[PDB]
């Protein structure tokens, strides 16, 4: 597997119509996921799934500027679970992410950060055991 947390460069930034693909297993007894599209120290794009906030399964998205953390996005539907194969994609489209899991819509990110092609790399961290982590232009 790849060692995480890992990173993904994106050459050039992202752009609509890049798909980006994550596939990995969640640990037993998870407790965090994330995905960070970063610009520079910015991050445009933070997609955090956590298995037990006050017991409650959610997934937080946010963006940070200048050191500081945005207004956050919630989405209770929460397609993970612990010990089980995922397959995460996140396609650019003109004025959002647009995020599948297993092949199920899950949720749009509207963006903030508006120089797509400077989110030039991505980081993935949280409990998991990652397979793999690629793009691809569709
Ligand atoms: O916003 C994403 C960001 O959240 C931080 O945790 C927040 C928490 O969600 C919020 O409810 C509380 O009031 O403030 C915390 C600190 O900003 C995470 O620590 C961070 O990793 C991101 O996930």
């Amino acid at each position: 597997p790849l060692i995480v947390p890992y990173n993904l460069p994106l050459p050039g930034g992202v752009v609509p119509r890049m798909l980006i693909t994550i596939l990995g297993t969640v640990k037993p007894n998870a407790n965090r996921i994330a995905l960070d599209f970063q610009r520079g120290n910015d991050v445009a794009f933070h997609f955090n799934p956590r298995f037990n906030e006050n017991n409650r399964r959610v997934i937080v998205c946010n963006t940070k500027l200048d050191n500081n953390w945005g207004r956050e996005e919630r989405q209770s539907v929460f397609p993970f679970e612990s010990g089980k194969p995922f397959k995460i994609q996140v396609l650019v489209e003109p004025d959002h992410f647009k995020v599948a899991v297993n092949d199920a819509h899950l949720l749009q990110y509207n963006h903030r950060v508006k120089k797509l092609n400077e989110i030039s790399k991505l980081g993935i961290s949280g409990d998991i055991d990652l397979t793999s982590a690629s793009y691809t232009m569709i």
